[PDB]
């Protein structure tokens, strides 16, 4: 198997901008002017519509206005980084400031499975999923909806999902979004695991709240949210955008529409919880121009990107975006540049928390176990590479370079992150091995994680309380 | 065919910084201290030990100990930019500052052919190496050592690997370096083409001279760095260093060994020249600490570049490293996030001549042509990041968020890069069309673009003057 878990990074490196003062300036300019003119609509919540009359915007039918500076100044009471508490304390997450937390990938209705098929994804996946993403050294969190499983009923589902994040993983974990009563059932869940009062006052999940983009919240969004805000529990409210379609095709365009997106949804948190902890996200991607297709890896999405984090920093949010993307079909060189593409500047641009850091395929619809063992893989490159330099006496090496000196080498010498999938053979020892392309070694790795896996200790009588609880809630409802 | 070629990039986005300036001074410090108490060897050259002596350096037997601060003292003559003519004007290049200049893959023996074949490169493979660097728009130069054509005798080869580069392509090129007379041919060559006047007064060649690291030069390199200084042409003086083995295993180490290095062979140029073009290469890779093997994309060898990146700008020198590298035997997902973890940082740390941009499989050993197109799309995604973010009023789309509005979508309106390569189409329709990989696409796209290709014009003259020397030359030498 493979080593211990790590902890969540803490950044030594420096984050990379793209856009000057002025460049910033002008985008959060352009996005109060959106929010005051055109405003953001908040449909099918008349809670909402009320909450904001309240603070003092105008609201038009179900569009709301808002005068200049009051998601900002409503934004105060946010905090910029907070604990993401797991139920082995050891494995709690900053989120926020320097930190960056990785967590799979999210959503996806199929698997690539390990006998090569596409299909439907299932509980036993979801499983499957949740079990490498505790072994994985580099991911933070178990996450959230790691595939979709098909066999289990739409209205119970949920509390399989949130159950496997707890009795196979002891890394911290996401709620479900997609009912506020199954909002509620998992902060229930969460109370049985960690304490009632332990919820009230910690953030023990992050919970996604998108925006219809362009400029909509939804009722089932706005219902998830407002349970959440209400009892401690972390918004991850994020624009989902293909630029072109969902926001305009620039860059610029696309920053002042997600700018005005995350200010309002962000702001709304507020109103219902003043410090309820909430993330600046944004899922951004292109257009295939002839196709209309959804399209990753190309420059537009990472100078979004790395412009949202710089935006999310003025603002003091945590900050999501990126993770390893791609619209390939099969885990082949485009999945790869695609991914590593996103990757590097997820890390670069100082991300704190990285839905879809690895599994995603097919644009989203696939969670691919090769492609997950690939991508932890670089999460582990990330995460040393976060480190930067060391510029100790021993690392100087100054005795090396004197011991060795011209004309010898280094190999001897005392003073003189490792990949298990990459091969590193020469071209005749990689003949004899099968001409084993990466991923015919990441499902072999994938195999043997879950062979070894061992479950992280439950106890017992939480175990029987969860249990007992998800069989109430099954048997109060028909399927 | 593709669109036409792009001119250099001139990169409107920052460099990224790993060190700060207490780091910076440190590694500079330290690196002047390896070059007064262990030196430098500069084997089997008289020559080169006089002007050492000469300038003021303490030779012991073939080791030259420097002066604190003469080899920064000396490369003040050096140019910090400089200009890179191609035999059609509007292919120039700039080397320094701001550009970006991409180049083919350099070195190898082998080739992966469109057949599927790995197998010793030819003429013929060099000469398709040569129109495929001129057909893609974002490869800015023609190369050097494309593939090592095995069916030319060793004394001869170069004089058609110069000729192809002439014949094939009008993108600047680069000269023979594996003796000094095949320097001196190159030079002749280029007085053929470019006029006797115009090659001493101008660059037309960048040229490949690396230390035998750590801390020798040797005689070949020496020779062929003497020619092309003494004629104007540029000297790429690169450290060839796997860390651990002919370097110390710690990135700051190995920052000063390169640093060192550079600086004896680069203030070596103006010895023989003041105002020699000279550029700080860097070609930097780490071991496998299980197998000793070369290894590609990981932390260590991206914190290493951008750090040199960092020191080549203080000392005045435009900085060639990275590329688009890897270990994989195989164009697959190992291949591209190696290749891609490199070229990303290539970008980011400003490098200004990037060797190996496209092409390189099998950590050196073959030029492949599917890797050659899949890295070349990735080098237009590159020349399209390095313009940044457009702030016009335009790109602000405010009318376009304006007439789209909340809850609508913006394909229609009339506000509303390309990768030939990238499927993004349905599984659907990618299943229809044959479940195809990548690399599958790059072999029917290398085809095509090779049954498209017409040569650039050259003067009959010129040619048959060309074709004159070469034979007078060849007939001089038995094979
Ligand atoms: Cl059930
Ligand atoms: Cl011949």
């Amino acid at each position: 198997g493979p080593g211990p878990s790590l902890p969540y990074i803490q950044r030594r490196i420096r984050e990379y901008e793209v856009l000057d003062e002025e460049g910033l300036q002008l985008i959060e300019r352009n996005a109060d002017v959106v929010l005051e003119e055109i405003g953001i609509e908040f449909r099918d919540d008349a809670e909402a519509l009320d909450l904001w009359k309240a603070a003092g915007a105008d609201v038009r039918g179900q569009r709301v206005h808002f005068p200049k500076g009051l998601c900002r100044e409503l934004l105060k009471t946010a905090p910029k980084d907070f604990t993401w508490h797991a139920r082995n304390p050891e494995r709690n997450a900053q989120i926020g400031g320097k930190a960056t937390v990785f967590a799979p990938v999210y959503g996806p209705p199929f698997v690539r499975d390990l006998d090569g098929n596409r299909r439907y994804a299932t509980i036993e996946d979801f499983r499957n999923f949740v079990k490498l993403a505790y072994m994985a050294p580099s991911m933070h969190s178990s996450g959230g909806t790691v595939c979709e499983p098909v066999d289990i009923a739409v209205n119970k589902r949920h509390l399989d999902m949130v159950y496997s994040h707890i009795r196979y993983s002891d890394k911290p974990f996401m709620g479900s979004v997609t009912a506020p009563e199954r909002a509620e059932d998992t902060v229930a869940m969460a109370k049985i695991l960690f304490g009632d009062d332990f919820v009230e006052n910690n953030a023990v999940t992050l919970n996604l709240i998108n925006a219809n983009s362009p400029m909509v919240f939804d009722e089932t969004m706005l219902g998830a949210a407002k349970v959440y805000a209400r009892h401690n529990q972390a918004c991850v409210v994020s624009p989902f955008i293909l630029s072109g379609a969902m926001s305009p095709v620039t860059v610029a365009g696309t920053l002042t529409q997600i700018l005005a997106e995350v200010l309002a949804g962000a702001a709304f948190t507020q109103l219902i919880r003043k410090g309820a902890p909430v993330l600046f996200g944004t899922f951004a991607a292109s257009i295939s121009m002839q196709s209309g297709a959804p399209t990753f890896g190309t420059p537009e999405p990472s100078l979004v990107s790395y412009g949202a984090a710089q935006l999310a920093r003025r603002l003091g949010l945590p900050f999501r975006t990126g993770g390893s993307l791609c619209g390939s079909k099969v885990p082949d060189a485009q999945a790869a540049h695609e991914s590593a593409n996103t990757l590097n500047m997820t890390l670069l641009a100082g991300t704190n928390f990285v839905l879809h850091a690895a599994g995603w395929l097919e644009g989203g619809l696939v969670s691919s176990y090769e492609k997950f063992m690939i991508d932890q893989d670089q999460l582990g490159m990330m995460q040393k590479m976060a480190e930067g330099v060391d510029l100790s006496e021993d690392a100087q090496a100054l005795d090396a370079i004197r011991e060795v000196g011209p004309g010898s080498h280094y190999l001897g010498c005392a003073h003189t992150y490792r990949s298990p999938l990459a091969d590193n053979n020469s071209f005749e020892q990689w003949e004899i091995e099968g001409e084993k392309r990466i991923e015919q070694r990441a499902n072999a790795l994938a195999r043997s994680w879950l062979e070894h896996y061992e479950a992280p200790y439950l106890d017992p009588a939480i175990d029987e309380a969860l249990k007992e609880f998800i069989a109430k809630r099954k048997d109060s409802m028909p399927d």
